[PDB]
C-alpha cells in the first residue's frame, strides 16, 4: 500500500518563432524578465505536464491572462559567446536559481515557483540554442516522503479546484479550523495538517516536481510536522489525496529541473529557423515553386531536376552571353560559368544585358558572374578571364596562350553543356573541337544584322561541317557570324532564348520512335529572319572532310595535341590538308 | 619719317586639355608656379605673337626645353568661388603683378618678364574660366618714345640673334666699347647707346608690349639717356633697327596685359570640356555611334531619329516590360515610362530582367525606371504606381480608382507608342480603348506556356475584335494571355523583342504600293510556338461588334465617359449590348 513519492517534470516548453524573433530584435538593440500564462485546464491527454508557451509576448510587461490562467514569472540569460553557453556550470546555475526561489519561498511559499532559460543566438545562421530550467529544490536531501493513497474526496478536490481557479497567484492552500480553504499559514497547518498543491503534472499518480519546493518550505516552517495530508489538485479528474509522512534516509539541498531535449537527453535544444526567416532561403524557395507550380498545372511530365543540375559553360559574356545566362537562370540552372577575356565598355550596358554604366572599364567575365549573384544570390556564378585563339592568326606569346588552351579544356570538361557565343567563325573552332573531343553538348549562337543561327552537336553535323552562308547570298544575310555584334537588337534576344529553349527540350527524354520530347521538337539547326519574321529548321549530316569533326582531324588532335592546334591556328590551309578538302 | 612706338600683345595663349586636367587633379588634392618653354623660331605666318603653350607639364618643376627655347616663369591663381573670380579687380591685380616685375627688373632687367593666369574651375560641369595676363608696365606713363627707321643691318641683327639663341635667360643685350654683344649694363649702355630686345611679336614694325617693361627699367637706370638705338630682334626676317628718343607728354606707371578672348573682347575665356572628359557624355556618345555605324555600313536608309525620339509607355513592369524596355533602350529610345501597380517579389528577379534580390519588397514600377538609369544614366526613365481596373470586377473605392482612370489618360496621351504588357485579357480593355480614343499606336504582348502573340492597332482589327484562342484548342494553347505569367522563360524573351522589332519596322516609311519598309514587313499579328519553333503572321479586319473599337463603343465612351467605363467594368454584358453581340 505504501510507497515513496516520485515526481514528473513541472513543465514542457514550447518556444514559438515569435519568441526567437523578439529574442533577436533585442540582441541587435545580461538577464531578461519573462512572464507566461499557464492554462492548467487546456491540457492534451497526450502530454504529461502543463505546456509552457513562450512567444514574443513573454518578454513584455503587459501580458493579459484569461480567466483561470496562472501567471508565472521567469527569465532568460542570453550569451553572445557560444563557448560561454556550452562552458557554463549547468548544475551550479540551476542551483544559484533554486537558492533565490528558496529565499522567497520562506517569505511566501507561493513564490518559490519560477522558470529560467539560457540561450545563445546565432543570428546569421538563424540557429538558436536554448535550455529551459525549472528550479526544483529538495531540502534536506536526506528527507524523502512515504505516502499511502486515500479514497477520493471529489467534494474536497472540487473545493480546492475552485479556490485555485480564483486565486491565480497561489500554489498552495490549506484548511482552517472551520474546514474551509484558506491561504497557507505555518501555524495553522501545524494543526489542521492538510496541504493542497496546484499540480502542473498529468502523470497518473505522480505530482509535479515543484512539489519538492513546497515540501522544502513546509519542513522549514514546521520542523515537527512529520505526518499530514497531501492533496495533489489537478484541473481535471486526476486529483488525488495522499497520506503523507516525512522520512529521512541518512541542511543539504539537491536541485533538479533541466528539460530533456527532443532526443530525450539532458542537453540544450537547438532550432534552425533559416528556412523560415532567411529571406535568401525564402527567396530560393519561390524561384523553385514557380517551376514546380508551372510543371504541376501545365506539364507534369516535365523533368526539372535535369535542367537545374546542368553545369552550363558560357563562352562569351557579351550580348548573347547575358541574355542566355538570363534565360538559363529563370529555368533553374544554378551552375553557370562565364568565359570572356575583355572588359565592359561604355557602349555595352545598353546592349549586353548584365552591365551598368558604373561597371565600365572593369573585367567583363568576372562581372557578369557578380551580376547573376545580385539577381539570385545562391547562383553558382563564376567568371574566368581567358582568351580563345582564332584560326588564321599569328600565334602571339605561345607560352601564355598555351595555358589559355589547357585552361579552356579544364573548363569545357568540368561542365555539362557548352554554349558557344563568340563573334566570328574563326573563334568557334578550337572550342568546338575541344568540346567534341570531350564528349560535351555544344549549342551555337551566331548573329547577323537581320538573322541568327542556333544549333547543336552531341551523328549530326557541327558548325564547321558545311558552310552556313553562301557567297551568292544577300548583303544583310552574309553578315551572319561575321564579327557583327551590333545588329538589330532583337536578334540577340531571340537567338538567345531559342538557344536556351532548345537546350531544355534536348535535355528531356525523347519519345522512342520520334524526334521530340515533352517540350516539343529538338531541331538540329534553327534559322531566323527579322525582315520577314520567320524561322526555319534545317538538319545537316556530318561531313567527311570537315575541318573540325572529321575523323582525320580528331585523329590529329588526339595523336599530336597542342603542336597540332598551334600549327592549325597559324596555318588554316594545313587543316584542309588534314581534313582532305585539298 | 618719324612716329610714336605702338605695340602688340606679347603672347597668345594655348591651354591644352592636359593643362585643365592637371588643374583639376590639384583642386581635388592659393597661387601656383607655372613654367613654359617659348619657341621663338616656330612661329606661324598666321599669328602675331609667340604662342604660349600650357599643359599639365607647365605645373611641374622638371620641364625640359629644347635648344633655342626660352624658359618663362609664370603663375596661376585659382578660385573656388565663381563670384570671387568675377568680382576681382582685374586692373588692380595686373597692377600688383607689374609691381613685382618692376621690383625684379631694377635688380635684373632680364627678370621683368612673366605671365599670370586667373581661373575658376567648375569640375562638375567641366567648365573652365581663365584669363591670361602679361604684366606690361610703362613708367612714367607720360614718357612716350619717338622713333625713326634705320636701314637694316643684317650683320648686327644676326649677331644679336645668335646671342639670344645661346643666352636663353636674357631678354636684352647691348654693345660694349669693342662693339661686341654683352649682357645689359647700365653704365655701359649709358655710353654705347644701343639696346637690343628679344621681341616676341611678329606684327610688322610693331614690337611686343613687353618692350615697355625694359624701357621702364632703362629710364630708371639712365635718367639722362634721352636718345639711343633700339633693335627689335626677331628670330626670323622681321628684325628691325630704330632711331629712338625719349619724349614726355605732360612716377606714374600704367599697366596693360590682359588677353582678348575668342570674341575679341577683354574678358575671361571659358572652355567646356564635358564632351571630352565627361564619362557620362563619352558614354552617351558610343551608344549613339553603335547605331550610326550600324546604319552606315549595313542600312543607310534606316531612320534612326524617329525611333530615338519616340516616347514609349510601358504598361506593366513585369517580365515583358523588362525585356521590352531592354530592347528599346538598345535601339536608342530615350523616353520610357513604366506603369505598374505592384512591388518586386522574391520570385521576380530571375524572371523579370530589371530587378535584383536586394530590391525585393520595393515598389516595382518606380524601380524599373531606376534600373534603366543605372544601365544608361541619360535615359528619361519614369515610374508611375497606378492601377488598371479589370473588366468584370466589382468597382472598389470608386473615387481613387477614377483618378487612376484620369491619370492613365494623361499618360496614354503624353506618349507616342503604347505597349500593352499585362497578364490577362480583362486588363487590356480600358487601356486599348483609351489608346484608340487618343489616336495612339498600341502593340500587344500576350504570354502562353508555349506560345505568344504580338500585334498592333493604329483599319485593322484590335485585340478585342475577334477571339484569339478557341475553346476547342490545345491545353498548352489556351493558356495564352490567361493570367499565365510563369511560362517557359524564353517565351517572354521572343515576344518582347519581336514586339520591339515590329515597332521599329512600323516606325519606318512604307514603300508606296506594298506593306514593307527598309527594315522588312510590318505584320498585323505575329504568333509563335516553342514546341515546334515556328512563327505565323495573321491579319484580321476590324469587327463591327467588337467591344472595344466598334463605332457604337467609341461613341458611348465619347458621349458618357467614365460613367460608361465604370458601368462597363462592373458589367461586361453591358458592353455586349452596346456593341451589338446580343
Ligand atoms: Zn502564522
Ligand atoms: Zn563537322
Ligand atoms: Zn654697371
Ligand atoms: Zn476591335
Amino acid at each position: 500500500s505504501e510507497r515513496v513519492l516520485s515526481y514528473a517534470p513541472a513543465f514542457k516548453s514550447f518556444l514559438d518563432t515569435s519568441f526567437f524573433q523578439e529574442l533577436s530584435r533585442l540582441k541587435l538593440d545580461t538577464c531578461q524578465p519573462l512572464t507566461v500564462n499557464l492554462d492548467l485546464h487546456n491540457i492534451p491527454k497526450s502530454a504529461d505536464q502543463v505546456p509552457l508557451f513562450l512567444t514574443n509576448r513573454s518578454f513584455e510587461k503587459h501580458n493579459n491572462k484569461r480567466t483561470n490562467e496562472v501567471p508565472l514569472q521567469g527569465s532568460i540569460f542570453n550569451f553572445n559567446v557560444l563557448d560561454e553557453f556550452k562552458n557554463l556550470d549547468k548544475q551550479l546555475f540551476l542551483h544559484q536559481r533554486a537558492l533565490e526561489c528558496w529565499e522567497d519561498g520562506i517569505k511566501d511559499i507561493n513564490k518559490c515557483v519560477s522558470f529560467v532559460i539560457i540561450s545563445f543566438a546565432d543570428l546569421k545562421k538563424y540557429r538558436f540554442y536554448y535550455w529551459l530550467g525549472v528550479p526544483c529544490f529538495q531540502r534536506p536531501s536526506s528527507t524523502v516522503l512515504h505516502v499511502r493513497p486515500e479514497p477520493s474526496l471529489k467534494g474536497l478536490f472540487s473545493k480546492c479546484q475552485k479556490w485555485f481557479d480564483v486565486n491565480y497567484s497561489k500554489w498552495v492552500c490549506i484548511l482552517d479550523a472551520d474546514d474551509e480553504i484558506v491561504n497557507y499559514d505555518k501555524c495553522i497547518i501545524r494543526k489542521t495538517k492538510v496541504l493542497a498543491i496546484r499540480d502542473t503534472s498529468t502523470m497518473e499518480n505522480v505530482p509535479s516536481a515543484l512539489t519538492k519546493n513546497f515540501l522544502s518550505v513546509l519542513q522549514y516552517d514546521v520542523p515537527d510536522l512529520i505526518d499530514f495530508k497531501l492533496l495533489i489538485i489537478r484541473q481535471n479528474e486526476g486529483s488525488f489525496a495522499l497520506n503523507a509522512t516525512f522520512a529521512s534516509i541518512d541542511p543539504d539541498m539537491k536541485v533538479s529541473g533541466w528539460e530533456r531535449n527532443v532526443q530525450g537527453k539532458l542537453a540544450p535544444r537547438v532550432v534552425d529557423l533559416s528556412s523560415l526567416l532567411d529571406p535568401l532561403k525564402i527567396a530560393d524557395q519561390s524561384v523553385d515553386l514557380n517551376l514546380k507550380l508551372m510543371k504541376w498545372r501545365i506539364l507534369p511530365d516535365l523533368n526539372l531536376d535535369i535542367i537545374k543540375n546542368t553545369k552550363v559553360l558560357l563562352l562569351g559574356a557579351g550580348t548573347l552571353g547575358c541574355y542566355v545566362s538570363r534565360a538559363l537562370i529563370a529555368w533553374g540552372v544554378r551552375k553557370i560559368t562565364f568565359v570572356d577575356n575583355g572588359t565592359v565598355s561604355y557602349s555595352n550596358p545598353v546592349r549586353q544585358a548584365l552591365y551598368n554604366f558604373e561597371d565600365c572599364g572593369k573585367p567583363k567575365a568576372e562581372l557578369a558572374a557578380a551580376s547573376l549573384k545580385r539577381i539570385f544570390p545562391l547562383m553558382d556564378a563564376t567568371g574566368v578571364k581567358l582568351s580563345i585563339p582564332m584560326i588564321g592568326h599569328k600565334l602571339v606569346n605561345e607560352e601564355a596562350q598555351h595555358k589559355d588552351f589547357d585552361r579552356l579544356r579544364a573548363l569545357i570538361k568540368e561542365h555539362d553543356i557548352i554554349f558557344l557565343l563568340v563573334d566570328s567563325r574563326e573563334s568557334r573552332w578550337l572550342p568546338s573541337l575541344l568540346s567534341n573531343i570531350e564528349n560535351k553538348t555544344v549549342i551555337n549562337a551566331a548573329l547577323g544584322f537581320d538573322s541568327y543561327l542556333v544549333m547543336r552537336h552531341g551523328q549530326l553535323g557541327c558548325y564547321f561541317c558545311h558552310d552556313v552562308v553562301a557567297p551568292t547570298d544577300s548583303l544583310t544575310d552574309r553578315t551572319l557570324d561575321q564579327m557583327c555584334t551590333v545588329t538589330r537588337p532583337g536578334v540577340a534576344m531571340m537567338a538567345s532564348s531559342l538557344a536556351v529553349e532548345l537546350m531544355t527540350s534536348l535535355l528531356q527524354t525523347k519519345y522512342s520512335g520520334s524526334e521530340t520530347t515533352v517540350l516539343g521538337d529538338i531541331p538540329h539547326q534553327i534559322r531566323g529572319f527579322l525582315h520577314n519574321f520567320s524561322i526555319l529548321k534545317l538538319e545537316t549530316p556530318a561531313y567527311e572532310h570537315c575541318p573540325a569533326c572529321s575523323p582525320k582531324v580528331i585523329e590529329a588532335f588526339t595523336d599530336l595535341g597542342w603542336e597540332f592546334v598551334k600549327k592549325a591556328l597559324e596555318h588554316p590551309l594545313y587543316l584542309e590538308e588534314i581534313s582532305g578538302l585539298s
